[PDB]
């Protein structure tokens, strides 16, 4: 069900909160966007902060799916779900330990956002399961009470796979 | 020549649930599923295959080195404690869900009327398994536990059961 959520936009992925409300990354939007779910941008609101990226509709696609909570990040050390899709049908929850805000540095490409370390990183890895440049989009995701509570999207992991920067606002 | 096949091919609906190819002639799964009805499996009759169980623990050897596309994989029982080892969860659903587990002591639980028993592990999936549409199923059970060690990949067991709670997951060996 929450799998349904996390659809393929562009070049990596974006997850849906609301029926009319869908977060991704602006690494992922191909450029000279013109329509996006068929209505064209100009209907969209459109907030980009940093990586962050959020879209509201003017009308409730996907009203199959419940609301959640947007919040800007996770108090640290607060244990989060990373949830991953791959293009070649794997669904991946890592666990990731949230840490501080930050800016990280990898290939030239600059992305800030909260930092989080994955727990199995290095397992998920070593077995070919592990964060890849495609994962860009996927939500970080935690059940705060009875609460359902998406904290950002996946911008980048470290070559080792275990820290992790996620976009927010 | 042509690619390796996907580790996930190799696990395949027998009988109500799943079992998962160790060698070309070699298939492992959960004696709670084995469709006890019919005298073939695959391509050969049951009086011709070599079965060992121990528990809920099922290994059937073939005389005929069958799925010839699989590369043989270490056999183990069990891991020791504290390995972390990865889940491999297939549905009929056609959804393919890798779940990581940090493995136990050996324990035994009881589970829809039978006593079960094998390696312990907890789900590490950071909200508790159950909270989100995440966890195990009876329909899961024979998907085989993985991990690697240097190179080689080790199997250490198949799925069985799971707590009321979906975090703590118990492993059948031998």
């Amino acid at each position: 069900s929450i799998w349904s959520r996390i659809v393929n936009f562009g070049s990596g992925w974006g997850f849906w909160v609301s029926p009319s409300l869908f977060i991704t990354s602006t690494h992922v939007i191909p450029q000279g966007a013109k329509e996006f779910f068929g209505v064209p941008i100009k209907q969209i609101q459109v907030h980009k902060s940093g990586e962050f990226c959020r879209l509201r509709f003017p009308k409730p696609i996907r009203t199959d799916v419940t609301g959640m909570i947007l919040e800007e990040g996770a108090p640290e050390g607060t244990v989060v779900t990373l949830l991953i899709k791959r293009s070649t049908g794997e669904l991946m929850p890592l666990a990731a330990r949230m840490g501080t805000h930050a800016t990280m540095k990898i290939q030239g490409r600059t992305v800030g956002g909260q930092m989080g370390m994955l727990l199995t990183g290095s397992n998920a890895k070593s077995m070919d399961l592990g964060t890849t440049p495609g994962d860009c989009g996927c939500p970080y995701i935690y059940k705060r009470g009875n609460d359902y509570v998406v904290i950002g999207v996946h911008t980048a992991a470290a070559r080792g796979g275990n820290t992790v920067i996620c976009a927010t606002q």
